[PDB]
Order: C-alpha cells, then structure tokens, then sequence
C-alpha cells in the first residue's frame, strides 16, 4: 500500500541521451535507431532568440554544423549526414543506429495525463520525476539553463511513448515543450517573448482517482450518500476553475471496487474545493489533481 | 526554476538488481562485485513468518538452496558459492561479479535525509521515488507484495550510497526495511507481528528548506521581521509534533542567497502550522517537508 509520486525506470531511456551543439550553443538530444531529435532553437544566436528566423536558419547549417556526442553509457561521437526541421525540431540523421533503440511510439498527451521526464545537462541525466500536463497546456517541472531536450516518456509494458522535449521555461515553474510531430504544447512560439497562459485548473479526474485512493488506504470521512451528476458536476466545474470530468474504465474500476459511486465523490469535490477545515485526506489540505486513475490502479492494487 | 519530488536516473542501479528464490519465496536482490544481497525473510516459509528462527533458518540452508536470476539486460543465472547473515540481511557470493557494478559506498540515513528508491517486482525494476526517512524511522513508500529487496540510495557524483533495503510495510503507505549493515530502520522485527510506532513529526529543518524555496520562487508573503530563536524553537517543537531545528551549511547559503534570516522562518513556522488560512505557499496549504536544503540547493541553484 501507499500512494506516491511515481516515476518509470529511466535506464532505457537514459541509453538514448546525447548532447547536441550547434556553435556556441548546446542542448540534449534523443537519439533513436539513426536520427537525433532536439529542439530547433540549439541554432539561434542568443542575439536573435527575441525573433528568430528558423527557415533561414535551417538553410545557413550544413551537416557539419552539428556535432552529436554521446557522453554516458557507450560513449561516441555521431556523425551527422543528414538535417531537417518538423515544427520545433529537428531531425539530424546519423550514420550509426543506436544499439539500445527500445520498442518505440510516439504520443501527443492530454491535459490531466502524467508522464515521467529525464532532466538531462550536457547530454547527462541528473533527475527524474513526474508531471501531469496541465490544464493550460504547460507543465509544472524543475528545469535550469541547459535542460531542453530532456524528454518526457510514458510506457505501455517494454515500449516507451515519447511525449515530450523540453523547450522553455514560460514563467516560474512552469515549462512547455514539443511533442515529437513537432508541436508545441499550448502553441507557444520558440521566441523569447512573453507570451500569457490560460489560468490553470484543478483536474476533476485525477482528483477523483485520488479520492478512491484515499478509501482504499483507509480514508473515507468525505463520503456520503449525496450524489451530484456527471452533467450537473460539469456545469460548476467551469464556474469554479475545475475541468469538465469525462468517465474512463479505469475510473469504473475504482468505484466498483470501493463500492463508492463516481457521483458521490464529485459532490464531496462541491464541498472540499474550499478546505477541509482542519481534516486531512491521504496527508494533505487540499485537493490533489497529480494521480491519474491509471496510477491509483498500478500503485494500489498492481492492475494495468 | 521549479521545485519537484525529483529522483536520481535508476539505470546504474537498474543493472544490479536479481531476483533472488529459496523454495517458494522470491524477493529481489542487489549484485555488487561477487556478492548478492536480499532480505532474510527469504529463507521462512509463510507458516513461520510471526515466529522465525533465523539462526536455524540459515543451518537449514545449502549454497545450492538459493537461486538467483539476472531479467533485464545482461540475463544470467548466478552460481550461489557462499551463504551468511547480516543482522536482517543475507550475503549471497555468487561465482561471476556484476562487470556493471558501479563506484559504491553503504551509508545509514537519518530522518529528514532524502534518498531515492527503485520498486522491483520479480528481479524487474518497475517504479522510482524519492522518500524521507521520518522521524520515527519509517518510510511512506508504495510497496506491494514481492516488492522486497528493493533499494534506496543517494549519489555524490558517480558515487551510488546505498542506504536502504526493503523488508515490510507496518501500516497502510508505512515502511521500512535495512540498511546493507543489516540493521533495520527503526529496530523494527522481521517477524509478522504488529509493531507499534513512534508518531510521526514534521522534519523542520525541511519545513525551512522549502520556506526558502518558496521565497526563490517569489513567494513570501509569510516573512516578516519577526524572529524566534533555535533554542526557543526547539522547546516549542518538542511540544507540537515538529523535530528540533539543527543548521548546516546548506541552510546557511539559503540564508544568505534570500536575504532572510533562519530565525525568521522559525517564526513563521510557529504561524502557519495551524494553517494558511486560505493563503497557499508553492500551490500547498500545508507546511511541506520532504525537500531537503541540499534538494533546494540542487534544483533551484544548480549548486552542489
Ligand atoms: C533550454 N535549455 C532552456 C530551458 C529554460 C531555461 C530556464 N529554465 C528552462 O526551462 N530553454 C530556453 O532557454 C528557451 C530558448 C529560447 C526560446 F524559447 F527559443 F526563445 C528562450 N527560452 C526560454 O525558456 C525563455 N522563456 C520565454 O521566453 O518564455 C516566453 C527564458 C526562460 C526567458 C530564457
Ligand atoms: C516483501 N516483499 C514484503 C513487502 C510488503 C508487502 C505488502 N506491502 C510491503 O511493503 N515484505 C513482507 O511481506 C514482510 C515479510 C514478513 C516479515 F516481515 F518478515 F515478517 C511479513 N512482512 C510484512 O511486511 C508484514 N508487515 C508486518 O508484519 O508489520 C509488523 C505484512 C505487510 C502484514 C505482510
């Protein structure tokens, strides 16, 4: 038992890590069977970061003008015969597959899903954790000055999702990045400008996973019999900064085994959102959007 | 910026876990050099479990009555060629030494230290997190059956320190298990008896660790001039669940980069831990202790 912050192992994908340079500047890149992803911006000048010209940039770099080292694990340095650009990234070609390729797919994430992130600096990883992309389209991470191109990664049994690659920091704590078509989470542009988020929101979902989590370690003093609809439910949730809640089996698993209904967790939602008044629900004061359904499953009762 | 429940990269350690099997018990173990680590409780059957006689346990036993397996990356079966106990602890020498084990040390960790764990299942790694040992010498952990033998560590550099190896949860999210001395954390007994524990009590010393993050993150609305003492503080914790406040140099550089006294988040401390009052600090409404000032240092300053 016990519900945690829960990370995947990350040695198959640190085994993919490299360092990417583009003249004076540097970043981590994703070395996968013979191409290296990593953002776009490792070609601007810190002069023109404020309005970049990407296209004319791509045209000014030859092969050459990159230079992929692979630091831990087997160390090498890849020879770069090919460059393109996909939205936000690029797509260097290498003239050596990596040995250690996993079974891969690539995914782009929804608001309320979490997947774990390898911090990497100079193409060597220093921490993993978990983040849940946010309502708004950013995440909230721990990322200083070298951390783009670390990437984010789910996993369905040996093959590894990626989801994501760090590209910037939009305000104190809080990170976008590309999925690997290329897209920006949020739409926001690699230019250094300020550019407004949407307000965040509680996750209704994760927040009802993490309600059954708390009955299935003991806690249940939230509980009664009232009900508040999924329909009803929605309608306050947009008046008061929480998602719209949409049903999964996942969900349908914890309330069969609980034997708590969905709607009665989404009336107790109604009455916590302004405290506990002193109560405490799995340690904490207030609600918690970070646990998915999916997670409370795994950690809880081993299911996937 | 940003201030996460962060983990060390698992791969090194990932390459030395085994699943470890006498008789109908499988656990997980640790294959450093020419030696295997598991917990002792791999030796007693489930019918002798609330009263072990570990001494004729491990008579009982022959090298050949062990059997340990390498899953992930290099497979192998490793010859068991010597057996010996360690208080809590066995020692397995096996015939081949792990041509991955890493530069290692064994350390004993204190409440309020901060290491990182690998969940194995079956000799497969398949979660990690970062937990405080607390002060009455638990751990809130997620551990399901088969989950022992699992390890917690720390790194400095390329050092790996081992520091933790799972053995039994005591209540709901509460464990504990060994240090590679064979001591278990807390004294607690590997027999299936109910063991009460000492309540549990704010680390203080991380109460202000993560003031002083929050401070870095532009959130201080709780410091004022006001100041208490550590001598003071110290009486008044012991009489309201929190640990006696011990400085370091870690604490210190936090000081001195803020501009805000420790004495002054002494203070606040005495203010918030009756609540926030709708107030929030780092999106909490609760006093938040599982971030160490070396954590703080590490994530927000890059120091080391
Ligand atoms: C990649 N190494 C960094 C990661 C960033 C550094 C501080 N904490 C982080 O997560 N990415 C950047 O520096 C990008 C690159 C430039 C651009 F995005 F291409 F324009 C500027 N970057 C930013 O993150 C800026 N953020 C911003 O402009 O938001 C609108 C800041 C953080 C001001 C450099
Ligand atoms: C190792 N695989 C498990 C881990 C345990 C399983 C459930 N969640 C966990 O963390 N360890 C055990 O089952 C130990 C082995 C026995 C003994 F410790 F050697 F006696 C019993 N174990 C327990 O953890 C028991 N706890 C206990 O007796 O506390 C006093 C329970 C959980 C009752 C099996």
């Amino acid at each position: 038992s016990g519900l945690v912050k829960m990370s995947h192992p990350s040695g198959d994908v640190e085994a993919c890590m490299v360092q990417v340079t583009c003249g004076s500047m540097t970043l981590n890149g994703l070395w996968l069977d013979n191409t290296v992803w990593c953002p776009r911006h490792v070609m601007c000048p810190a002069d023109q970061l404020s309005d970049p010209n990407y296209d004319a940039l791509l045209i000014s770099m030859t092969n050459h003008s990159f230079s992929v080292q692979k630091h831990i694990g087997a160390p090498a340095n890849l020879r770069v015969v090919g460059h393109a650009m996909q939205g936000t990234l690029l797509k260097l070609t290498v003239d050596v597959a990596n040995p250690s390729t996993p079974a891969y797919t690539f995914t782009t994430v929804k608001p309320g899903a979490a997947f774990s992130v390898l911090a990497c600096y100079n193409g060597r990883p220093t921490g993993t954790f978990t983040v849940v992309m946010r309502p708004n389209y950013t995440i909230k991470g721990s990322f200083l000055c070298g951390s783009c191109g670390s990437v984010g990664y789910t996993k369905e049994g040996s093959v590894i999702n990626f989801c994501y690659m760090h590209q910037m920091e939009l305000a104190n704590g809080t990170h976008t990045g590309s999925a690997f078509d290329g897209t920006m989470y949020g739409a926001f542009m690699d230019k250094q400008v300020h550019q407004v988020q949407l307000t965040d929101k509680y996750c209704s979902v994760n927040v009802v996973a993490w309600l059954y989590a708390a009955i299935l370690n003991g806690c249940a003093w939230f509980v009664k019999p009232n009900r508040t609809s999924v329909v009803s439910f929605n309608e306050w949730a947009l008046a008061n900064q929480f998602t719209e809640f949409v049903g999964t089996q996942s969900v349908d698993m914890l309330a069969v085994k609980t034997g708590v209904a969905i709607e009665q967790l989404l009336y107790a939602i109604q009455q916590l959102y302004t405290g506990f008044q002193g109560k405490q629900i799995l340690g904490s004061t207030m609600l918690e959007d970070e646990f998915t359904p999916e997670d409370v499953n795994m950690q809880i009762m081993g299911v996937v």
